[PDB]
């Protein structure tokens, strides 16, 4: 599982592919998390549409009923900051990142990404020699055991060979023979699968140079997709922050200025004088 | 019309089912803002949970992964905020005017308010006897008319008479008594409508007091209800204002400070020690 065995530089080219993955999965939570906040927007605009018309066809008026309106003006006031915290995810942030995927991954016309085939050539080619070398060493590795496997099978053959009634003069004398024949055959494939082994040993150096060239490339790309996520992530923050925003104290500080402002006095006063005993009265007289 | 008319008092007598009615609009208004208050923190909660899984599951790691989970837990935070914009709206707001309500109007076994019908019993005995009057100058006033033209249908029967040749003796100065006295009970009736109507414009003073008198009380007790509002609606706005929550802003300092932590240089040495050219290595050599 070793990034030098062979083939195992697959993972870091996987990355590549993830890269561009992890830039549409970012996407869409910020896209979903916009859908909230137009969600609370939109129910906070039915809710003061829903509120003016019945405070205003009900039997609340003066300043009282002025101090109740001014809630579907906060209302409304909310709303219209979190359809810019939308606006602002998905016009700005959303936008961002959906160019800056398509200018960092370009679609190779097969299938696939031009990035991910140009990191996988690179690093074949870069293992290619080694990747030969190694495969003869194997070759050379299963002959010596193959030898030396074939060499007690002898050296037992002769032995097992006393145990019977049939032995042959030649028959046993020439069964001798294959253990001599395996006895050099081992010395000569261990000589075989130890110079292939050296050859590699010295074709390692070159080996782990040119695929930490090839790595370090990628690294430097997916250095490009990190730093863009701390930025863009950075802007995402600004743009969630309503705790900063002056315009949203306002909005409170107005909203207890309108309630403030109820008098029950005054409106009282009013009720007295436009339908109690301060109305004006035509008493009766002498009529005929 | 005026306030002063017989039963027009009904109109301030209203006025407190109405302000009952009102205290009902309040609570239902607020615990409509508190359901829109709760649904926006379910929203912000599953969508933290969903993307807390998403991030986990996919292939983004290090300080780039923490930067982008802060984001899960500022979703949380506000929505634990809002889930309180609604419990202090509900268990202190809406029960505060429910408990005032209670309080303040008492539905009694026969149906109706106690301080409704303590009103309309108030104003009725204000205005009984000037009422009682009222009507005893109706009286005199149609029985003013009744005799004012049942003298002039004697009178034009003298016009009759004359077209009459046969000219009745007695028969004629018969018509002149309905002419004489009918027109004496003109003279009577009219000093009882004058005295009745002088005996009413003397009543009037009390009149006025005893009116002004329930009315005033009236006038109090709906100034409780809208003391009330101005008070319990500056509670509400305090509730509502999340600038008024000590941890508000730190929860957008802490998100910053996560994604400033977003480390793209770490992150690429920890993949390449874990997962690139730093990895170990078991270079082959001879195995038998």
């Amino acid at each position: 599982d070793s990034f030098w065995e062979v083939g195992n530089y697959k993972r870091t080219v996987k990355r590549i592919d993830d890269g561009h993955r992890l830039c549409s999965d970012l996407m869409n939570c910020l896209h979903e998390r916009a859908r909230i906040e137009k969600a609370y927007a939109q129910q906070l605009t039915e809710w003061a549409r829903r509120w003016r018309q019945l405070v205003e066809k009900g039997p609340q008026y003066g300043t009282v009923e002025k101090a109740w309106m001014a809630f579907m003006s906060e209302a409304e006031r909310v709303s219209e900051l979190h359809l810019e915290v939308k606006a602002s995810l998905m016009n700005d942030d959303f936008e961002k990142i959906k160019n800056w995927q398509k200018e960092a991954f370009h679609k190779q016309m097969m299938g696939g990404f031009k990035e991910t085939k140009e990191a996988e050539d690179g690093f074949r080619k870069a293992q290619k020699p080694w990747a030969k070398k190694l495969k003869e060493v194997e070759a050379a590795k299963k002959a010596h055991h193959a030898a030396c496997k074939e060499e007690k099978l002898a050296i037992s053959r002769e032995a097992n060979s006393k145990a019977d009634p049939s032995l042959n003069p030649e028959q046993l004398k020439k069964l001798q023979d294959k253990i001599e024949k395996c006895k050099q055959d081992v010395l000569k494939t261990k000589e075989k699968y130890e110079k292939s082994l050296k050859e590699l040993d010295q074709g390692t150096p070159q080996y782990m140079e040119n695929m930490e060239q090839v790595f370090e490339q990628c690294q430097q790309f997916e250095e490009k997709r990190l730093r863009f996520f701390r930025e863009v992530l950075l802007e995402v923050q600004k743009h969630l922050d309503l705790s900063n925003v002056a315009g949203y104290k306002a909005i409170y500080h107005d909203l207890e200025q309108s309630i403030r402002a109820a008098d029950a006095v005054e409106d009282l006063r009013w009720f007295r004088a436009n339908h109690g005993p301060g109305m004006a009265m035509n008493w009766p007289q002498f009529e005929e």
